[PDB]
């Protein structure tokens, strides 16, 4: 019945299977893969190693990517098509803006931003023909003007596409709580919309309150831990000090609250990473070799034995991301 698009087209929504909803197959920016592509050692070898990382977690059980990677973030929807054929596994692509827009962005309005999303929704991404299942946005604590702009482009193509909302927070500040003011001061229910980076805090009080109020709750970024990197100054700064199986207990924590329905788990993994410090994907792939199999592998049966029962885990991994990615 119902359909999501992937970079390979229409696919019907009971086959997304097991789905982690947000991953990337490369961090980057608008333009760069094509001006720079030996920066990653080539296309080639990014393709490669993004195609042997998705087998990898297909052999685990994952079945669906969400490429949360907008414009901004350097989404080459080509590189997903290919990779996505030649590892079988699908990938859903995003439009939105993360928070490097270019000036060609940051200088448009509400209006033009809508417009923009509606575009790569309704029409294409580019001239590929590619549909866009999810619109991905961004806070690095308050909002900037630009920034409440996009929230409610955002929102505007929601609710003319159903196609749910997805959210980069700083979430020790609490970034989820202005942007759910800022959705519902345009009229989109809180279940189209996930506040992600939300497993970056252990504030309870925080997540069961947007939770409370139908929000997905993203506990995304389940691999990160500087955890025996400290002397690694930009490693300690993107992964944080807390072990995965503190942010492994989020999941329970909000499961043991009645908030099974609103939790989706991923990684925010990447096959190359250049918006970031040169050799990061080095380190990142010494802390976690399993890449986008870490959760099949260790975090669900991490959950299994703290007694979370499998159809509980298959509510999380299946039915919820199913639920949010069908257009409503
Ligand atoms: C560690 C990855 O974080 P981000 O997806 S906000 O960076 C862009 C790839
Ligand atoms: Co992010
Ligand atoms: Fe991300």
């Amino acid at each position: 019945g119902d359909l999501i698009n992937t970079v390979r087209g229409p696919i019907p929504v009971s086959e997304a299977g097991f789905t982690l909803t947000h991953e990337h197959i490369c961090g980057s920016s608008a333009g760069f893969l094509r001006a720079w592509p030996e920066f990653f050692g080539s296309r080639k070898a990014l393709a490669e190693k993004a195609v042997r990382g998705l087998r990898h977690a297909r052999a685990a059980g994952v079945q669906t990517i969400v490429d949360v990677s907008t414009f901004d973030i350097g989404r080459d929807v080509r590189l997903l098509a290919e990779v996505s054929r030649a590892a079988d596994v699908h990938i859903v692509a995003a439009t939105g803006l993360w928070f490097d827009p270019p000036l060609s962005m940051r200088m448009r309005s509400v209006e033009e931003l809508t417009q923009f999303f509606l575009r790569e929704i309704q029409h294409g991404i580019e001239d590929t023909g590619i549909r866009a299942g999810i619109i991905k946005v961004a806070t690095t604590g308050k909002a900037t003007p630009f920034q409440e702009l996009v929230l409610k482009a955002a929102a505007r193509a929601s609710l003319a596409t159903g196609v749910p909302v997805t959210t980069h927070t700083s979430a020790s500040q609490r970034d989820g709580e202005q942007q759910a003011a800022i959705f519902e001061s345009e009229g989109l229910s809180p279940s189209r919309v996930c506040i992600g980076h939300s497993d970056d805090t252990d504030d309870l009080s925080y997540l069961t309150g947007l939770a409370a109020r139908g929000y997905l709750v993203g506990l995304d970024r389940m691999p990160y831990s500087a955890i025996g990197l400290e002397g690694n100054a930009s490693a300690l700064a993107l992964f944080g000090t807390r072990s995965w199986q503190t942010r492994a207990l989020l999941i329970k924590a909000l499961i043991d609250r009645g908030y099974k329905d609103r939790i989706l788990v991923s990684h925010d993994w990447l096959f190359g990473f250049s918006s970031y410090v040169t050799n990061i994907m080095d380190v990142m792939d010494r802390i976690n070799p399993d890449g986008m199999a870490f959760v099949p592998l260790r975090v669900i049966p991490f959950l299994r034995e703290k007694g979370v029962p499998p159809e509980t885990l298959a509510g999380v991994t299946v039915a919820n991301p199913a639920r949010f990615l069908s257009p409503t």
